[PDB]
């Protein structure tokens, strides 16, 4: 019975595709000296052609290689053979049309990593990948206004390039707890020079992403007698910030808007990726109170009403940006024998939105950040 | 984390598709009173429109209506509600064609079974399902000879047909073990009666099979202390026979030829799905011998000698038939924590392929039977 996978992980990103779910095989004990070994398969609603991806890791704790002063809790290295997609990609060109159907991308890539542990709370790495990047044609999904054919849309992918990419990442987190950080600042940056050839031309650039947050209890005791004390209401402030300098493949860049796993893109309000820049900011401000609700079938109930303000540039100097101000509400289900991933539904409106005068609804199915 | 889903089963079946794979969260207890839930979710490499079949089973043991005699531990009642996929079957017309491109199917299935044990070795069940059958014409999947429109194809499909089938199952075991059987007899009959509407014509049917099976061990004693005691070499003779009598759509028969997952359709030798008839008959005898090797990253290794014959024969009595003679080795993995599906590699040949003078290969992933 392939011994158990972990979890079968049900992801949503309106950004790279409909739905995903990824089953996950961990084995923290392997070749008989704490060996951690974790294969990762997953299937992502692309509505294209690839469909699969996957990743295989391989982490080493206490590292004793008696090399580079390596005596101390400071060593984890990790091997990492992965593949995934971005799909939905827009298809672009010297003529930046926008009549492209569409363009995903697999990523094959093999990484080394180096991690460092300084303080309990603070944690460093070290990443070098080579990347192999593949670009897929697909015709239409259904009715949209486009004009091209599969032979020039073919000629108008950039070819399969071949990059390396050397990334730092440092995170500070002194929190009390996990998901409903009470009092705290919670604190991430990454900085990562890449280069490669995709087709005849070799291009070279690099990146970068700070990101500070803080959470501050508002007079609350919630008392779950196995997880310690949650404020019942908690005022969160985050602010995220992102560069990229020197010269990159054309569709490389950030895209902001809606709802998004990862917190530091997310600007509900907006279509998702409805801004694209190549550099950005972003910075949001809730309320979140915890509904006094514990046991039965669903594992915790809180609301948030939050304002976000962000925005980004290009390298012409326009600070393109957008409101939002929107209700949202997170609930935890475990009625399962363990914890099934939270869901988050958002209410939100943008003064910058388009086509939706009015608010519209963000799915989400992530942590509370 | 979703929980648990205690499998990811990896099966292969050339006939239905290339690969498999099924993760299942079963629930032993719920509601509170001890009631089985099961969900199955699968994808099944189809080459072709639909690529992710279904089921959702929920089983009660021990059902006590105080109504039909339901005193003792005889009864129990299950709903599934499912959706499975035939694939690569051929496609067919009143002209009995063969540039047909391919047929899949999709059935939608709403089932309820009503189980009694006889008596420990004895089993008996009783399902009533309504199946709805769809159809999905597919273009070539590569260079073959056809010579179709996808208009024409698409009218030559038959409808979606709405089928209501009551059978009954019989299985007889009292044997010393499930996997390696040492000294016993297997047995098994089943029978269902069915009846549809296909397109504005209703067909009625019905089928049923027959099966024995006798393990007898051969001088051996091998002792893993916590699995009791299993021959070093049995003789294994089987006998499978199968009707369908009545008016039935297009499509429906029985196929046999090659290795396959469910023994009574096996005939190692011949292409997989080469021998199709309306009623049919196998048999076949065996050798295996287990390989004494234990413990390490294989859990077992046994070997097969096997000689096997069987035919299928039509209304008009044609007893089409083929022999088959070859050589196998099954090897059950455990280097995972728990057991994960055992291999099975065969080497077989037989004197009334077409293609292949020589035998060839058959890779099946399942058990001993």
């Amino acid at each position: 019975r392939t011994g158990i996978p972990v979890n079968l992980s049900l992801g949503y990103d309106s950004l790279q595709g409909g739905w995903s779910g990824d089953v996950a095989y961990t084995n923290s004990n392997a070749f008989g000296l704490g060996h951690s070994f974790g294969v990762r398969l997953g299937a992502v609603q692309n509505q294209a052609g690839q469909n699969w991806v996957g990743s295989l890791n391989y982490t080493i704790p206490w590292l004793d290689l008696d090399f580079a002063d390596f005596r101390k809790n400071r060593t984890s290295l990790s091997f990492g053979v992965g593949s995934d997609v971005g799909g939905n990609i827009a298809l672009l060109d010297a003529n930046k049309e926008d009549t492209g159907r569409d363009y995903t991308t697999r990523t094959n890539g093999f990484s080394l990593g180096l991690g460092r542990n300084i303080t309990p709370n603070l944690t460093a790495s070290a990443n070098v990948a080579f990347n192999n990047r593949t670009s897929y044609l697909e015709p239409k999904q259904e009715g949209e206004t486009s004009n091209l054919d599969d032979a020039a849309a073919t000629a108008l992918l950039p070819a399969t390039s071949l990059t390396t990419r050397l990334s730092g990442n440092l995170n500070y987190d002194n929190t009390d707890n996990v998901n409903f950080p009470g009092r705290g600042v919670r604190a991430y940056g990454a900085l990562g020079y890449n280069v490669g050839r995709a087709g005849d031309a070799p291009l070279s650039w690099t990146d970068g992403e700070i990101g500070v947050s803080g959470y501050y209890g508002f007079g609350g005791r919630i008392k779950r007698s196995f997880g310690l004390e949650t404020y019942r209401q908690v005022l969160a402030a985050r602010a995220n910030t992102g560069t990229t300098t020197g010269t990159f493949p054309d569709g490389t860049g950030y895209f902001i808007g809606g709802s998004n796993p990862l917190a530091s893109r997310e600007l509900r309000g907006l279509e998702d990726g409805q801004l694209f820049g190549t550099n950005y900011f972003s910075s949001s401000l809730e309320y979140r109170y915890d509904f006094g609700l514990s046991g039965g079938v669903a594992q915790g109930l809180y609301g948030v009403l939050f304002a976000d303000y962000g925005g980004v540039w290009n390298s012409g100097e326009a600070f393109r940006s957008a409101y939002g101000v929107g209700a949202g509400v997170q609930l935890n289900l475990g009625f399962g024998g363990a914890q099934l991933p939270s869901l988050r539904f958002d209410y939100g409106y943008s003064g910058q939105n388009a086509q939706k005068p009015n608010g519209r609804f963000h799915f989400r199915i992530g942590n509370f950040w």
